[PDB]
């Protein structure tokens, strides 16, 4: 209760951390439109050494926390509900970092918000400090951002959309540019409120990524992926993820003789059986599975191949009892 | 007529070191270097791409923070002062810092703010040319550490600022052009991104590095006796484009796009090495990441 | 949080010919290049410098004069006009030319204004840019020429307006990057100093030339076989530097800092001869007279 | 906000520490008397392992914070307009110690006041202990000692008086006897309320010592040095300083051949060029220089020589730009 | 400066079948094809003849009506509904169409409206260009039936608007370029009067038919080995003129002047033969009935 001597003096303890309470969601409508708050946590920043690193991975692909109901990578619980509307408005939205390391602990972090949505994420350490809202901060204290709303209401990201900048109300992002060690700092909880107007017949959950080698990117649905998977003539067809939960897939390729898919040695692990069949033009092959994060080396899948013309999938969202024969 | 802007921005770093007095990051203190004034590119990083715009301001009010960034455990103490005239000598011990009228210490694991009072007076923003340069500025800023116990990054300083311009000039640009040989030093022209410091003689010699942060568009060429590549890896910054290189008998020209973080180390960022040398040039602009050289 | 700037500043000159049709100096005339936006650096000369330190913006008001620059004694009508829609695709005819929502045609000896009507919109300026540009733009302008005349300048357009800036960015750069191989459709990134108008094949074949006035810093790297030196004189464009050159093997370098103007000759601006060839790269940027290279 | 249980009880932080600001001076005149109020540091402690040490070096030279307006090692902004007057008196003044450490730093320090000026400065650990007013402390805890004052007014030290005890408040000091490392700890702030009266023309602030093999000592002005300074016959003229700053010197020397003044490899650090001529049987070289501290050996300037008969300096205080042929 | 007409036109027909369910008169849905947009001219049929001469529009008032045309012994279940973004999937039961917010269902022998909400902001008219075509549309009508029991016209459905357009820009005209070839489809430009759907190889099969009322002016050329005369008779669409044809060799160009009633059947319009093809061209206008090729 006491802090030894001396008095009125400013004090450093070995921690400091909120206690959270998950609290349910609230309902309310006005006027034909359905408003509804909700907190919940978004992902866990951990740093590397003596680098700088955007958003726990290096490459940081531009987007993917792009603040839309329909994003399934920052919200969690809303998207499957906000596939029944086609218009929103945030009406009060903050992004609260609580930390859970040592004060021992180093390397100042920082989160911040952009307007638009293909700005491509900087890569100076002056770049960062200068946006319009943000935090400096030390990575043992808490630091929180509120992001300013319109009344401006947008759509809900049912279609392919390709200038997908319109319809947002902007882009969260977080960096840390020192340390350390290799670690969890703290975790980042939003909590937001939302409208929803215009009520609709449910839309899809599933995304449908295309890849030869040319135009990237012909997709639709939500973006569970992105554009991160290599492939061009070789042992070459690397999909990794980023986004947390478990999916069920559903892959096709075309070309000469191919081999099995290796999923083993990398981040993400089987539930089921993975049956697979081809070897001489084509070949099919579903699994299932859950995955953690994250970013690192040999990729998560690795199908290898010959040589190949093209490649699609097929995701989604799933939970545990649904795999294959067991 | 007259613009008002609002911003906060990032200045420096801060460093340390074991138990000593050092004022801006460097011994010998460089006197000026900090004078308060938008065309000052070495303090502020993204109001001077605006202040090439105008000829006259006049800060409404101005504030200067510093956010930690170490752990608790250090010691430390950092400290933020102004003297209100650009080229007063700058303070050699720490119990001279004590005396200045605007001045607030604190530990280097806590926040700490210092206001700096303005008056309604409108002044100059182009430097080139007034000597003596004291009437144009709105002071001199500078900040010390004495203590120990490490050399690593326990921090920064940012600005919250507001503006008035008036009276438009055009936009000449924000490009550097630092000619440098085996003697005089330096003759420089447009902002001061860098510094006179890159050492080069006709050895293995021909080194430049930076202090301010950013990312960079850099060109630069050489003369003399025969000139190897420009080996960058090893020191600050990195590279993000593609280096492209030619010459190696009379003279070698080459591009780099790079961004560097600002702190320092040992062996600095670029380090030719050369045979025999006569002098040099460099081009430094600020400038994205997109604008890279592809390979 | 909302800077607000008026100025006026210049766009380009005007050309016209003997007896022909013709938008924008030239008849390919490469739809939605004048689009009105902020970040459009082929537009404005002054402001995107300002504009790439922000995010939304808005006109508060936008006003187009055209001021003459050549004798009485020669004729042949101008025109200017505006298109709220950023692809309408550049009309060929006189008489659909004359009737749209905004415009004001004149004599080649008169001055001649053209108001523009502004909305209370927050628009984005350009980052990454889209496929659509058209719900980012408060419209688009364009001037032709009709039925002189003969084949010199009669005159240039200036612009006042009033803008809103708000929601700052980092300090994009304003330099630029093409590279161009053979048969290329060159990509791009950064301002638009330049569009895909820089011929090279394999022969005597390396060519760029410039549209936009100003003074330029330039870095360009070529490859290939044998490089002849870059020939700059006998067209636009003038040299205020050294001009150093470096190679001749397999790929030269070389750094130009110079100004040009206005109307373009009929020989391009820089004409590296080359005997055989495969890409080339450019860097180009805005700078003043004083950073040259003094040797 | 809330430490974890038990409640009611003492905790222990990782560091405490005040922020200070720094606050203008203030004056006030009544009934011909000029009242100013200041606070300034005077010096950060820095500790030894398994050594008493008192004040940062272990010669420890009694004096050298001698509280009088004129000293500059305590006050450092007081003494260039204390003198322009002739007598002072303190109606008010404290000495603050605040902390800079981790508690993971050990060692348990104390700061004392004694009321003459020539108690030779205790070595002995108990010794310590036993003066009227000090504090014995922690060195992660901020400690603070008033002092008392009087009505009696004191001269403010214009010339050489050699008994200099009477004009003086007293005498401040420090020391550490446990420990630790060899970091910095913490610094003393003084806070100080002062008068004057008698104003004067403006006396000298340029100090001149002399020493031959003999009276040590024969010295006028601020005392920027004290008597140490080593010189016998041999490779001796060492002069070290122990007050921070930026100073003026010039020398002159008697006797055989000497050698260059080989400041390199000490403290302090040149900022001009010194010019050196002689040789012969005298020589003089001046400089300007800045330093820190400290406490070390092979001292500052180490002129050589081979046999000496006197050597005599001046000093005087100024700032950067005041240098030789740059 | 704005304009304001109110007006009260056609749309479509509709047509039921025995016992499913369809989605505006055919199977695969064509998603979006009834975007409500002034220049949509598949729905419009006297608006967007003035929409060309505008490029922005915000409908005040909007409301869809269904007025009965057969017997009232015959079953069925029309339904009118409205989403507020063009391209959203349309439906595929008829189980999904309770759960739109605007709709209204009805029998086929009473009238049925219903209202669309409006907002006050305004938006483009052009389409051709805009991908995406999401922000300038105010939304998605569709019409849906689903019961048997026959497979005649069973109405057909009206609007009833207010528009308000602004910053009028050039009329260019409403005729279409549909080319098309064995291969790639289709190229249009234009409005959307015909489609993409004319089934045409190499055999006896050069065919286009119409789903929009109203009288017409055709031009088309085709191209490859012996064609034969159009046989327009049999199917849709009346004829008015004279029908001049020439060719038959290498091409042949013919015109015609007609009016069709839109609603279909079997043995589609025109239906040339030919013998071995390659391309076909076609310039639709819409036209009254005086300016008929005489005899
Ligand atoms: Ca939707
Ligand atoms: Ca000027
Ligand atoms: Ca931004
Ligand atoms: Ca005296
Ligand atoms: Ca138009």
């Amino acid at each position: 209760n006491q802090i030894v001597g001396g008095i009125g003096a400013i004090a450093a303890p070995v921690s400091i951390t909120k206690r959270v309470r998950g609290m349910r969601p609230s309902f309310r409508q006005t006027k034909g439109k359905v408003h509804i708050v909700h907190r919940e946590l978004v992902t866990s920043v951990i740093n590397l050494v003596g680098n700088f690193r955007v958003n726990n991975n290096v490459s940081a692909q531009i987007g993917q926390f792009r603040i839309n109901p329909s994003n399934s990578s920052l919200f969690t619980w809303l998207p499957t509900i906000a596939s029944n509307f086609d218009s929103y408005r945030f009406t009060s939205i903050r992004f609260v970092y609580v930390p859970l390391c040592a004060t021992t602990e180093t390397g100042r972090v920082s989160l911040f918000w952009d307007k638009d949505s293909q700005d491509p994420l900087p890569v100076d350490r002056a770049a960062l400090s200068s946006y319009g809202h943000s935090n400096e901060g030390p990575p043992w204290a808490e630091t929180t951002l509120n992001v300013p709303t319109d009344g401006k209401q947008r759509f809900v990201t049912d279609s392919n959309t390709t200038d997908r900048k319109l319809v947002d109300l902007g882009q969260f992002a977080f960096a840390t540019y020192a340390g350390g060690s290799n670690n969890q700092i703290g975790d980042i909880y939003v909590e937001y409120g939302v409208e929803f107007s215009e009520a609709q017949p449910a839309g899809g959950l599933t995304q449908y990524i295309t890849k030869s080698v040319g135009a990237t990117a012909s997709t639709t649905g939500p973006s569970y992926v992105v554009d991160a998977n290599i492939n061009v003539n070789a042992t070459t067809a690397n999909v990794e993820f980023f986004s947390p939960g478990t999916f069920l897939i559903t892959a096709v390729v075309y070309g000469s003789t191919i081999a099995s898919p290796s999923m083993a040695g990398g981040n993400g692990t089987l539930i089921g059986d993975l049956p697979v069949v081809g070897g001489s033009n084509a070949s099919i092959w579903t699994c299932v599975f859950s995955t953690t994060g994250v970013s690192t080396s040999v990729p998560t899948f690795t199908q290898a191949g010959t040589g190949l013309t093209r490649v699609q999938y097929t995701i989604t969202r799933v939970n545990s009892q649904t795999a294959y024969q067991v």
